[PDB]
């Protein structure tokens, strides 16, 4: 294909990263993936007209901050920033992800969507008001997902194709 583009998942343990990633890529939903694995995978899709092969790093496994991690995690292109809105914790959550992703990209302009996952679950906890302000402090994009469903998926990442885009060209 055309354009490669390195797309990283982040969030806390349990939001759904890795169902997330197997829904873009399977369109299955995976109830239980190993919660320890970290892997990547590719997507090749056409998006607004353009090949593009999506490597998704599905994060996981153990907290480490080594200069190896730093130098992995540098090297993606846009990040997903997950949470699940039935979980309060992985909200509050949010903030590291982002700051850890602006420390290694040494910068404050990175592409980045903020996503709100297990909108399918009926006990939620955190408002979509709550994470859209949150995501307008930050600039970004905010999508609703479920990776049981696939509502929001195609959505989460091809917004943020879109929005590596924009980044290249400022
Ligand atoms: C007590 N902790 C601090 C406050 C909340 C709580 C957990 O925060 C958390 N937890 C992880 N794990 C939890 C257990 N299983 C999954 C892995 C992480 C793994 N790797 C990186 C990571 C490391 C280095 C650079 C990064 C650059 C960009 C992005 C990332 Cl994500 C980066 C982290 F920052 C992680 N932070
Ligand atoms: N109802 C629902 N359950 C989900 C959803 N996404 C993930 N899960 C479940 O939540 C748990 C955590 O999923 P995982 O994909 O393993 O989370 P990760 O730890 O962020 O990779 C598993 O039991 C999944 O089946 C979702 O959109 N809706
Ligand atoms: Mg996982």
């Amino acid at each position: 294909g055309m354009t490669e583009y390195k797309l990283v998942v982040v969030g806390a343990d349990g939001v759904g990263k890795s169902a997330l990633t197997i829904q873009l890529i399977q369109n299955h939903f995976v109830d239980e993936y190993d919660p320890t694995i970290e892997d990547s995978y590719r997507k090749q899709v056409v998006i607004d007209g353009e090949t593009s092969l999506l490597d998704i790093l599905d994060t996981a496994g153990q907290e480490e901050y080594s200069a190896m991690r730093d130098q992995y995690m540098r090297t993606g292109e846009g990040f997903l920033l997950v949470f699940a809105i039935n979980n309060t914790k992985s909200f509050e959550d949010i903030h590291h992800y982002r700051e850890q992703i602006k420390r290694v990209k040494d910068s404050e302009d990175v592409p980045m969507v903020l996503v709100g996952n297990k909108s399918d679950l009926p006990s939620r906890t955190v408002d979509t008001k709550q994470a859209q302000d949150l995501a307008r402090s930050y600039g970004i994009p905010f999508i609703e997902t479920s990776a049981k469903t696939r509502q929001g998926v195609d959505d989460a990442f091809y917004t943020l194709v879109r929005e590596i885009r924009k980044h290249k060209e400022k």
